[PDB]
């Protein structure tokens, strides 16, 4: 399976990720995101909007099985991260989280 923590950090280190719900929605809307990752406990209203804008734009969403505290810690951030957009996967296999289509 895709090693989420590794591939996510490798995309951070070698590609471009944009952090947060607001950026995730923005990049979904203008089609700049390749993949959106959302924390399972993203606040429900925000999550719904992320999921809508992604579906609108045909951007895959992958639900991190972890909290926004865990996701932010994974990304080396001192704050929660409820979602992010993969703008450039770099050298990583992060986009494979999106499925084969």
């Amino acid at each position: 399976m895709v090693d989420f923590a590794f591939e996510l950090r490798k995309a951070q280190d070698t590609g471009k990720i944009v952090m947060g719900a607001r950026k995730s929605i923005q990049y979904a809307k203008m089609g700049g995101a390749k993949l959106i990752i959302v924390a399972r406990n993203a606040r429900p209203d925000i999550k719904e909007d992320i999921e809508y804008y992604a579906r609108l734009s045909g951007i895959p969403v992958y639900e991190f099985e972890g909290t926004s505290v865990e996701l932010g810690t994974l990304l080396g951030r001192p704050h929660t991260v409820s979602a992010l957009a993969v703008v450039d996967p770099g050298a990583s296999a992060i986009l494979a989280l999106g499925g084969k289509e």
